């Protein structure tokens, strides 16, 4: 006695199947999932009739569809995505001041901070899987998008996390090709040193948080040199620096990432500049005319910059 | 070959003659020795006449398992044995009459559950859980903990919630004959009374004070309303609320659950009302005439209540 | 279409292999690793030609080589070592005041504290795998050594840890056989009680941190406990974390512990020309130190009491 169901790797190309009720899913399909739940070792139930089941690439049709949708060969990917998903579908994604956040759960403050930021910067993912989920995230269905993020960064639920690290991995799969930065390092001894970055390395800097400062001058070892921004072409810039007490002034930035705690007691909050300043702490929300605290990331809007130096 | 026992329940022992060359796995599939996964190792000497947990791989063991555990989930044993392998190394000291746990692997929430379960009238429907619950009260609380972790799909080290844990456990408790009746009075939308049975009858999330729950509580309807208790029939009630500063007065409650810390830095302590107030913090024990602190659960003794409203 | 690679369990006995490009590694070898990375499920790539791959003991040659090198029959060992390794190779091991530390990651403060201590106390591992890695640790390549420690102690990455617990498991595999301690407990009621410990139990004590005090007298259920004879290159004095003042050059190194439950942090203090506090990649100096200490290591050759 057999029933009718669907298998897929992308949840777009559905493949029609007739499962033997006695035999388990695993026997027939190998690794098999039902909205994250690993159903490899259980046997086809009745309620399953005409439901969609994620399976592993175990033929050429599914090996293509997978790579086409996910832009990855890693045969562990689905496993960890489905694992991640099984948890993230039980997380709460409340609307907070227009934005999909996450109620705090499983040290996920860094995923929340990522998710709030991604809704406020111009960006387009190269993988369909990521672009699709990024749309349905902004809507309010951000479970999938989170699972994919955890998957793409090889993180697991409960694992501690870094916003800046996560943004980096995600910007690999963003279309940032036409983004461009030009930096110049002036020592009176060793002369000049200019660099021309494209892609991810064009938008991210680790050293200071103030973008205005980054244009004027920044002191570094070669004794000391002067680093400044020559040309920036990108829709945003991310300015990261080791967490330090810093005053955020309204409307001088897009959003920021706060980090209290030191080791495994570390917590990210998200600050966003709107009509006034809002601090998004998962499901909780504060307002002030100005903000002071340990900031580690700051995002700034940009179109085209050129410096008035030499 | 040597003589050993396989079982799924550790009650029906099945006599076996294991080939010394071949590993356990080859002969039995997944095989465990007090939690330790011995699927890949070969029968040793010291094993003679020891009891080994195996997976349901025939109809005798498929029945015994479901009869004892009240679940068909073929991952259950795996996670129970995994859990067990750790919990058998935990310390379970007696603290003011009660089996606690020395702090280990973020287990403060299991400790708090365990201390509570010893102070509220309850009967588990699964034998596995009832059996272990008896041997827990005695002092052998390793198994009971493993089963709790198992039944709640938690793993060791995983952060935990007392209230969430109690809920999952009360699913397998016999609470059928428990009954609650609640009434919500708005001057706009009139009256609204509800008749809950089972788990939903004993647990409430909103406020900690049981006395206040009988008088009145304010909630949204585009207006706010008045919620009060009409009838309660159960041996205890659990009053949960988001952790908040609250004053515990001696002998106005059975036990409580305290929660300090915010994100992954959260700690549960257990407070119990006896001749005075005792705070059980794993293996540590304090006493005061009164207590003030962030409480999130309070348990109250009850037989039968009816309101004069 | 096939390429040439090497399989091994010890990375000393290399076994030459010709892998089918279509089939994955797993199909051909079972569990297969490339510097920790589990490559059981991926197929032989291009870059791999003439690289060394860790495999599981799946014949008697590799079952011997493994036990010879690791001194353990636990058939899970390599799995967890390679798993551990896959993370520890991404950790930073900076030099700090002469010593290989670790930048903080995955609650690893206790591994850092162990590692800093092991560089400052005379010790020899019985497993080759551990001695080999302990040399390459002191040099600066401490990824392997850490993986092996995590492996040998049945810990995983991110798992919370105890310095004293870790030292114990490690001293099992240290050659401490000729180490010896003699303790005497004097009650005016129940008379005298002396004990003769050898091996690991000879160097470790849980009760107080002061070695000088341990020689004079210590009160227990009361009675008086004192050290009669000590023969070992170091002693470890552990006690539940408590405020304690460290005086320069009265000890080798210590272990600090702030925090209570899962918020606990180990720092390492070392006595050199002055006092240095190693907190992973961070470094402090003071003329004196006061803080919650739980372990203190002392240099010793041969002690005998005048009591
Ligand atoms: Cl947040
Ligand atoms: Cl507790
Ligand atoms: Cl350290
Ligand atoms: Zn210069
Ligand atoms: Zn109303
Ligand atoms: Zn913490
Ligand atoms: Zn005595």
């Amino acid at each position: 006695r057999t029933i009718k169901v669907f298998t897929t790797v992308d949840n777009i190309n559905l493949h029609t199947q007739v499962v033997d009720m006695s035999m388990t899913y695993g026997q027939q399909f190998g690794p098999t999932y039902l909205d994250g739940a690993d159903v490899t070792k259980i046997k086809p139930h009745n309620s399953h009739e005409g439901k969609t089941f994620y399976v592993l690439p175990n033929d050429d049709t599914l090996r293509v569809e997978a790579f086409e949708y996910y832009h990855t060969t890693d045969p562990s990917f689905l496993g960890r995505y489905m694992s991640a998903l099984n948890h993230t579908k039980k997380w709460k994604y409340p609307q907070v001041n227009g934005l999909t956040s996450i109620k705090w759960a499983d040290n996920n403050c860094y995923l929340a901070t990522a998710l709030l930021t991604l809704q406020q910067i111009e960006l387009k993912f190269n993988p369909p899987a990521l672009q699709d989920a990024y749309y349905r995230a902004r809507a309010g269905e951000a479970a999938n998008f989170c699972a994919l993020i955890l998957a793409y960064c090889n993180k697991t639920v409960g694992e501690l996390g870094d916003v800046r690290e996560t943004m980096s991995y995600l910007f690999q799969h963003a279309n940032l090709d036409s983004c461009k930065r030009v930096l110049n390092v002036v020592c009176k001894t060793c002369g000049q040193q200019q660099t021309t970055l494209k892609g991810v390395e064009a938008v991210m800097y680790m050293g200071t948080l103030s973008y205005e400062q980054f244009k004027k001058g920044v002191q570094i070892p070669c004794k000391q040199a002067t680093k400044y921004l020559v040309q920036q072409e990108s829709p945003f810039v991310m300015m990261s620096a080791p967490p330090a007490q810093y005053e955020l002034k309204h409307g001088t930035f897009t959003c920021a990432s706060e980090y209290t705690g030191n080791y495994q007691c570390g917590h990210y909050k998200h600050i966003t500049s709107k009509e006034t300043l809002y601090c998004i702490d998962g499901a909780l929300l504060t307002k002030s005319s100005e903000y002071k605290g340990p900031i580690t990331d700051v995002f700034y809007k940009e179109n085209s910059y050129t410096t008035t130096i030499k």
